[PDB]
């Protein structure tokens, strides 16, 4: 499924994304932009043989099983293809256990270098929320 924008920070407000760990809302929203173009089926290979999945881009060489990353964990316990769903419960569930880590959001390169320091309320401008 390819979300429209108000419609994902909805979904996200839903699952309790707004102001975890002290994110509001518009950081995820902005993260999923770049990271996926909201798309849930997005997928892409990494030059160390994992692969990132779904909406937020979770890697598959700490967080989930694909059956082809020889080494890697599965801190999320998940197989990877729950995140290409058209339901986001499973990426969101995942996405917490990351912004835990220690990191904070700075886990996901296109946060850091697209959306950190800028107006990111302007991801939720206009939605009824
Ligand atoms: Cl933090
Ligand atoms: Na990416
Ligand atoms: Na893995």
């Amino acid at each position: 499924k390819v979300f429209g924008r108000c419609e994902l920070a909805a979904a996200m407000k839903r699952h309790g994304l707004d102001n975890y760990r002290g994110y509001s809302l518009g950081n995820w929203v902005c993260a999923a932009k770049f990271e996926s173009n909201f798309n849930t089926q997005a997928t892409n290979r990494n030059t160390d043989g994992s692969t990132d999945y779904g909406i937020l881009q979770i890697n598959s060489r700490w967080w989930c099983n694909d059956g082809r990353t020889p080494g890697s964990r599965n801190l999320c316990n998940i197989p990877c293809s729950a995140l290409l769903s058209s339901d986001i419960t499973a990426s969101v569930n995942c996405a917490k256990k990351i912004v835990s880590d220690g990191n904070g959001m700075n886990a996901w390169v296109a946060w850091r270098n697209r959306c950190k320091g800028t107006d990111v309320q302007a991801w939720i401008r206009g939605c009824r929320l």
